[PDB]
């Protein structure tokens, strides 16, 4: 994949825990690597987005640089759909340590991910909380790509989606969706190829193989996807 | 794999998008990594510096493009046809007085290819089927895609069907958009080209799905997958099509 | 994953083989980079520069070390020990006057780790079995490796295992030395620890084979391995210990 | 893995094609990161391998740079058992090129693998031929780590050694071997966990898992390798 | 003397002769030594007897994007010409202004124009007898002032000529000074007559201008009043003070 | 002239104008160039790097100036005083990390000093007039400026003395003027003349070199062919000596 | 005065000893300062770069010298040529990749000219004297010195000459000679006399300026006053027109 | 006057006080400034008017490793000093000797040491009564010349004292010329006499050194043998020649 970068740009600004950092300002350096592919061009602008860049990370005071090399790399992603993947390395070179050094940085990396998500509810409106989830969804910046019909004491749908949330990120948005519905159940099935297993996330979700409704919306968006452990087609292990 | 790179060749152009640019040109700078086995060259066969950056210097100059990508890109491409022996190429441009009004140190595009087997099945049966194949396969060629060998076309209103092993740069996504635009430039059943495997890869985008999805159960494409490269493995179910072949 | 870093933060001290060195001392040059999800700090849970430099600079120069990997390596022990937000480091420690005579830019060396779950597995027919298992366990926490989970012990002239679910940064021939230290410090049967998966990590070395070749036979294995990871995949066979124990 | 880095060590030399450049001779700049595990030391010496680095390099001179860089990597393999994979960039920033630039660098990266080649002869001594072949194989500098003993028209037997050589470079190195006997058969069977599939080289071998003496010879020195493509334990494999 | 210095200011604008320049403008960069005597700062920590850099940063940076000269010595020379205007504590000056974005096509580290000016004591010698004598020699030391020379010291005037030396401060150099007399005289109808004496110790010989004036220790008139306001000054050639000059 | 020179000492510090940099500190570069002729120390004396470099951090980090002019003038003063041996010295301190938001390299104060030899006539006819004349050398000598030499004294009593001092003329005669403040100023008390400063030669405002008047008041020639008989005129190129006969 | 610098401009050329290095080339590096006053040019003229690089290129270029030194002079010279604006030059080659096989930043040579004020006595008594002289002027002006006033011919034929040269004392003097040499050299047929160059006071083995006769023969201060009767004498520290009275 | 110059040449040695430093030797950086008219070779294409790099650089790194000194200034000095010795082109130097691994324990670029010396034009006054007058004289002269300062020219001897002055050629400054000065008349039982008259245009006037020597205009015997070897040498205060000063 290509690549497009800004290589320390210069930037000041008034971010910093002290409140003698936020009175005085001081200098910041700003270096991106935007991943996409060109072959397309050659067969985005630099003073746009270094101005964008420059006007967003000016905006406000942040205590943290990493929350404002955040924002940074969620609004490029907003404003430029052809981006596929981001790192900005933050710069802080007059940081108050007291001793020498070159300088010391924080630097975000995000990268878009296709991943499936599976709706359930039993109580309520059964249909209508599903329809609020994909909804809440949505207002979170994820992108819906696919939706697949609705199937009837418990109502399910599954999701294609598209989100620069890493697997766990993505997970902590969900449990925080649930939430702020009154605790539906959303599941992670996959993000993509990959595979985890951590204390809060396996990845696919270890049930898949097993439930008949999940395959079921599941082949209908995605009869071709492959089951990264078990090495099949979703059409396949539907059939049995 | 073993690497010889050329960094921050200085070059002086007039590409950009501003009619102000073309008009007083400015400096850039290229750097590149280009990539193959120098262990023969370096035991008895290799690229030379000074014609490279000649060369390259050179096809800079040609012209103006708008887009810097576009001049990158153009380097890779004929860097590519002008010395085989390289098999993967990244190549960076830097634009360090792009009329940005702010300070940095500078704004590159940098393009990265690399060399890939891959696998096409072409199908006719329309017109002359057997040609229609034949001028696929060259427009194939003329489109700087290597035919590495090619299986016999067999009639399956039958259809003429083949399957061809080629070398390419070009990424996945890539391929398949030039693979399309072939169809079409062919009147779009008059042929149809299908990717099957680009080497190991496995994608499920929008557009392509690496392998593809029906290869395990069309007799007639293991057919002639079996016949050029029987043992290849499928990277999904992780047998050679040799096996996958005798069901 | 995201990265704090540091770089080139300079410190005077007196490492060095030579006794000359340890009389004069040099300048050091340290630079780190340390990963984690900054996702959280962001959003809202992070490390401090000016303390996290002030540390290092105190635990360099706590001591002369005659090896300059020696404080590399300490740094990044201590650095995990101090900060468990951090997930994976790598501290590369220039000694630009290193006494060569020969002009260069400089001579470094950098030490890389990362946490890793793995699952070990214990057993004991001799003396107090259960007790075996127990200061097997502690030597492990005292080594800094975590315990995260550990199954019951169940009894097998009868065995008592167990295996236990821990996160180390030791690379897996580091892990299985340090397994067999333990071993031999509580007198060699008394008790037997042995590496099963150090995650999705596949060797096969002299001295270590991951996953451990007999973990799909071994019923009293997939016991325990079942009870506390029924879901983690075996990354041959490619399945969920719950289904290898099944047969 | 951790590792030790000597980062632009100038060194004057004749080496080019030119015989101007022979005669005036040049400044070149040597870069290497030498791979291998620390902990065991933290729980090579700096000034010698500098000074190996810079004799080798001026024993001769040779026409491209490509070859000395290759020199000093495989010396430093001979006299470095420790050192496990090698990098090293040679850089010759007064090449005549007549343009400006910084500098023009060839890398050459080598990194110690293990493989297992099969032997077989049937005309001949026929034993006489497979030692003749693990000895020329060690002449090479490959390292023999392992080896089976030999089967009962044919003789077989299977090695196990220790390699720098990528595949390619390996296969030939057998084929080489091949010749200087008179064209034995020498087949690479595994190197490592590697799969590849070139013109002139398919990892692993694709018919070990239908030869019965190949998985005999092969179980008695590695049961437990597992076969990187089919995922199984040779003496599984053996046993059907 | 001690020296305060802003290296390598970054700033963006549209100086160029080609009207390509004008449009997309480039990266200018600046550097200037500032020269004065910070004693008095360092010591009675007088804040009024330093310059502030930020502002002057500041200031140096808005003059600079004011407008889009041709030539870059031209705005140079603003720079210079408006911080001693500002900056009286300011002695001597030297800035460079380099332009690293120069379409010469080929490498190189950069272009750049320095300009350096200083300080100067000055003596003029003023006669007229023409017109209203008396009135003429006024318009023409407001002439000077206008122009941002600073008047030091006036001596009485000697009423066919009438006659007067002024003692004054300029930075611009002698050549330079002489040129701006003659352009005085030019724009009063040719009645007056501008006469460099002295500029400081200097003394040169070229082409338009000899310094010191050649005639002074044998002009009595120019001695009387020269003696009036620097009776101790001291003729760089003859060694000796106007004084005693004027007492033969 | 040879030199010594330290480039690009870094230290750490909290001077400055804003009370948010006293609070925070920031990083500041030295840079010196000590002269003096090292022709001595090479052929059998000098000075220490480890030293100077210490001590100059150590007075650098004492207290939390306002301006860095007057950090950058203590390590002059202070160095002068504990290393007689140099001559002439410039150095620069550099603010890299100035609170101007703008980009540039760096903004430094650089200030330059050099030892000289001066004469200046002491005068008094009011009170104790010898008194006078010795509180006056004494306060000299108490500003740290060096007695080289000192006539004997001559109503009005009067009196010149050779000194070394590395102040500039003009900020030599501000201290000669606060001394006869500080000893209070038809009759008088105290006059400080400056008489030469070496071969320099002024025309300010405040002050002329040489003093106008030399060559024409015999007194004052009279107690300077006495400690200096030989000293050459920068002007009338003649020894005092030979200027007295007249 | 004011200067135009052009900083490390690259070229790649041939020069150099080693018959290797003329057959390879290498990479050279070119600084100059050219000062001049830009006064002028700021107010309402100036030099190009565009153009000034280029032309210093192609001249660096024409040839392969053996010394560096000689480019380096050429481009001086030439610059003077074609700028007549330029007053003085500095002008460094480096030579980074110069065949020393240790490590180092660079070897340069850097020359620095300036231009001056001369005057020149000639004198003849041999052969067509008159001739003689005029030849000598033109054989000056040929070496590109230029003649910017001539006194009136004064047995013996005399003249003084005002000149503009960049070439130093020393060399000045050399080329007289040279003169003196391809005009033929009791009676003679040509004197040059280097009388002064600008304000500059020598005293060199080959030359002494000014030269040391001047205030005492009256044929040259005969037609220097009718050319220059206000030039002041760097000793004596008079203007010819007085010297002349006497 | 032009300039060869040898930027950071980078040296392994073995110098510094501490024995650590003689047993590890570290890296020293040396830069210098030759200075001569490069006319003749630029022009004459006259290799032997100019100095070779190469060998410059290959002889300094020997001589800089012949030994290990305690102090590098004595290191600097010996380069200077050989250098004049063995490249009489050279007429001023300027060497700068860096130690950037010197054990500061702080973070700084460098320290260095930076020699300057410039050959000069200078006159010595000789006189002897006592002993072999005669001889005492010769053998000042050559002790002058052992220690490597060149006789230019020399008077005759003035035959109750003898007298004679020398012009010579040092790259010594005043100061230490006069030490040697004063070396030799020790080196002699204290017999000869040796006054330092003028080293060309300078003049001093500290504790141990007044130049131009405070006596000459009123030595007749001075002037006599002054006026023999350089009658047009001008003093540089009372502004004549050697010459005229003596017929008074």
């Amino acid at each position: 994949m290509d690549q497009l970068q800004i290589k320390d740009l210069e930037m000041f600004a008034y971010h910093g825990l002290f409140p003698s950092e936020k009175e005085l300002g001081q200098k910041f350096i700003v270096s991106a690597i935007l991943s996409y592919d060109m072959t397309k061009a050659a067969t985005v602008h630099y003073g746009e987005l270094c101005q964008q860049w420059t006007t967003w990370f000016q905006e406000t005071s942040e205590d943290l640089i990493e929350t404002v090399a955040y924002k940074l790399v969620e609004r490029t992603f907003e404003s430029y759909p052809l981006v596929q993947e981001m790192k900005l390395e933050l710069k802080k070179p007059w940081a108050p340590v007291h001793l020498s050094l070159d300088t010391c940085s924080v630097t975000i990396h995000r990268r878009k991910q296709r991943a499936f998500i599976a709706l359930g509810s039993n109580m309520g409106d059964k249909q209508a909380n599903l329809k609020q989830a994909i909804d809440k969804l949505r207002a979170r910046g994820i992108h819906i790509l696919k939706e697949s019909s609705v199937l009837a004491s418990f109502a399910n749908q599954v999701v294609e989606v598209e989100t620069w949330l890493p697997a766990q990120d993505l997970l902590e948005t969900l449990l925080a969706i649930e939430s702020e519905l009154g605790r539906i159940d959303l599941d992670l099935l996959f993000v993509e190829d990959q595979i985890l297993y951590t204390d809060d996330l396996i990845l696919p979700h270890p049930y898949i193989a097993e439930r008949l409704f999940v395959l079921e919306s599941l082949q209908e968006i995605a009869p071709h996807f492959i089951h990264p452990i078990l090495k099949q087609p979703i059409r396949n292990l539907y059939d049995a």
